[PDB]
């Protein structure tokens, strides 16, 4: 509707739906929409023609070639040659009409939000410009390479503080209780559904992002696409939220793990977010980390080789965390920074091999060999105060290097087992008071007002500590920030607890009980999840924390250890006694330390005499009878 320009504009649209032929890919009524879409930011902020370019912009976020792009804008241009395409560039009387943006944007106004350490290049600004144009008309979806940083250019947008950038990270069964919320009762009542963090965002601004929704828990996308048929309504039981604008943004990956719907990938204006370009990344590491002309140029050179040699790792992430990491001040130590932290995840010595010629192409305890290559790692990773996983065999030598490095590095390495309430008391906890405080009462009345007794407490009422007395809340991750946690078996973690895990992760603690954020004074999260419910977390989560992948006559000399005074050689044929048994039974060079544990234990526990029947009798009764 809203002259002949306009119809010449016709012609114009015409065009580019008529060069629609010039190969889904850009299909029918995607023109409808942006039709729509330059309806909508017509007189807010746009020419016609600036409004077709905004238009033709989402007609070509996820394309292959820009010579659409040329000829759209030539299209459109011409409508409205080089100084004309920078009178495109005019923001001045877009901005003058909402907290405005930089340049063709001006987007709404919300906590009051400022910059961040979030410096960007050439193409980061033109994607950001992109999102930034889907950012005002209000679904939209993101997908691509995860390293890539589409939540840290959501975030960097959300810095104009259209929102905060409240990234639900559904992870593999993120169930309802992640999504709609609910909580822990009261000091007396119920309280059965009594949060949230989608709905949070429904009823205030904080604009949600229900990320990694690829491989999403298969209901919770259809109640979700149910929530994605009113605007912002939703029904829990109670019924709608109706929100102002913050955003709706989404991010899947790059597209065989559990292909999203195509119907959902046709209900939502959607993006593709591709991969940063090469010097994009050697210029933006530059300043986020300390620069060096070519030990920092030669990294990301590294980063394209990995990528040149091809659900392992390649995360940038990690590649911040090498550089950040490496404090080296020489070429030759910065490469070993760098092959280490790739060195890390190595599920084989093929592709490890093959990195680290890409690489060159740039105490009461038992000392061990092959478990030195875990302990030094460890500790490196220790004065780096990285996030920190462990993982690999069910027994390999994990807790044994926890308790190493709390020996050696003199500490309280409070530990945990996972797989309800405990994994929140990893962070927090709520239960009923050790009524020593009903006794300090009594001294709470005696540094109280009106005093000269619960009827004083009722003397008192009638003109907090009153309503904790009414009334009958700290964490292990809470006692470790105020005084390492090792919260051993993460895979079977909760999922909340590892939400408020990924807020305590990335550079910064938190304590989210009204909250507050906790310091760390070395509150290490040095976990561990053996490999293989062993459903692993989200990519992030996984990336978001230095892992480590881990496995002789050393192991007879560990069972020397393990044995009794002098009882000895028994353990030195059970050692070969197991290697026979494990080649011959379940045939694997493993030592499979359960057993020979448990043997070394009835071993020493040997109340009878004629050390080779009590061997003939232990190996009778862990490994033989067994078969
Ligand atoms: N421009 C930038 N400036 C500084 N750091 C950046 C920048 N871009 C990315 N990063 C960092 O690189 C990582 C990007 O990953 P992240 O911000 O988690 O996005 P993401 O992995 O897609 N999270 P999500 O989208 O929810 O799955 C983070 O550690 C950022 O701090
Ligand atoms: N060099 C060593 N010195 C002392 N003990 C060792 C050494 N190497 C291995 N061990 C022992 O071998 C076992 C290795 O298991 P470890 O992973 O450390 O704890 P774990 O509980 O068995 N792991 P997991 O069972 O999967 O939770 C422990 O009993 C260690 O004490």
């Amino acid at each position: 509707g809203s002259n002949e320009h306009v119809i010449r504009e016709v012609a114009e649209l015409y065009q580019v739906a008529k060069s629609l032929s010039l190969d889904p890919h850009y299909t029918v009524r995607t023109l409808s929409r942006t039709l729509s879409y330059v309806t909508e930011i017509a007189p807010i902020y746009g020419l016609r023609r600036s409004l077709y370019e905004g238009f033709c912009m989402s007609f070509l976020t996820l394309l292959d070639h820009t010579s659409e792009s040329l000829l759209y804008n030539h299209v459109v241009r011409f409508t409205l040659n080089r100084d004309q395409q920078n009178a495109i560039l005019k923001q001045i009387p877009k901005v003058p009409d909402y907290i405005a943006f930089c340049h063709y944007w001006l987007r709404r106004g919300p906590v009051e939000e400022q910059e961040h350490y979030i410096i960007t290049p050439f193409v980061q600004k033109n994607l950001l410009n992109i999102a930034r144009a889907c950012s005002t008309r209000m679904p939209i979806l993101i997908q691509g390479p995860t390293s890539s940083g589409k939540t840290s250019m959501i975030e960097y947008v959300a810095k104009k503080t259209g929102h905060k950038f409240v990234r639900i990270n559904n992870h593999e069964h993120t169930d309802l209780q992640e999504y709609i919320g609910t909580y822990v009762t009261d000091d007396n009542g119920s309280l059965s559904f009594r949060e949230g963090v989608l709905v949070e965002a429904l009823r205030n601004g904080y604009w949600i992002v229900l990320d990694e929704l690829n491989l999403a828990p298969t209901d919770v996308l259809e109640a979700l696409n149910r929530l994605l048929d009113d605007n912002r309504e939703l029904f829990i039981p109670q019924v709608l939220v109706k929100p102002h604008p913050e955003f709706m943004l989404f991010a899947t990956q790059n597209p065989g793990r559990k292909h999203l719907s195509r119907a959902f990938r046709n209900r939502f204006l959607e993006i593709h977010f591709d991969d940063i370009p090469e010097n994009e990344l050697e210029t933006i590491l530059h300043k986020r980390c300390k620069i060096a002309p070519s030990y920092a140029a030669k990294i990301v050179q590294v980063f394209r080789e990995l990528s040149l040699r091809r659900n392992s790792f390649a995360t940038l992430r990690d590649l911040f965390r090498w550089a950040f990491r490496e404090a080296v001040g020489y070429q030759q130590l910065a490469e070993n920074g760098y092959m280490l932290l790739a060195e890390r995840a190595r599920d084989q010595k093929d592709k490890l091999a093959v990195q680290e010629v890409i690489e060159k192409v740039m105490s009461k305890v038992v000392w061990t060999r092959p478990m030195i290559r875990l302990f030094c790692l460890v500790w490196r990773c220790l004065l780096a105060k990285e996030p920190v996983l462990l993982v690999g065999d069910t027994g390999c030598g994990k807790t044994t290097v926890c308790q190493i490095l709390a020996e050696c590095l003199h500490k309280e390495l409070h530990i945990i087992n996972a797989h309800t309430e405990n994994g929140d008391i990893i962070g927090a906890q709520r239960p009923v008071r050790n009524r020593s405080a009903v006794n300090y009462s009594l001294h709470s009345q005696l540094c109280e007002k009106f005093n000269v007794i619960d009827d004083l407490i009722e003397k008192f009422e009638k003109l907090n500590l009153i309503e904790r007395q009414i009334i009958k809340h700290d964490g292990a991750l809470v006692t470790a920030m105020k005084q390492f946690f090792l919260l051993d078996e993460i895979s079977l973690a909760d999922d909340s607890v590892l939400e408020r895990l990924n807020s305590v992760l990335e550079l910064s603690r938190t304590l989210t009980l009204a909250v507050s954020l906790t310091a760390k004074d070395g509150f290490a999260f040095f976990a561990t999840m053996n490999p293989g419910g062993k459903k692993e977390l989200s990519p992030a989560l996984r990336n978001r924390f230095t892992e480590i992948w881990v496995p002789t006559e050393d192991i007879l000399k560990i069972v020397e250890g393990k044995l009794h005074n002098n009882k000895i050689e028994l353990a030195r044929p059970l050692v070969e006694y197991a290697k026979w048994h494990a080649n011959e039974y379940l045939y694997t060079d493993v030592i499979s330390i359960r057993d020979v544990l448990s043997a070394v234990e009835f071993i020493n526990a040997c109340e009878i005499l004629d050390l080779n029947l009590v061997l003939f009798n232990a190996v009778s009764m862990v490994f033989i009878d067994a078969l």
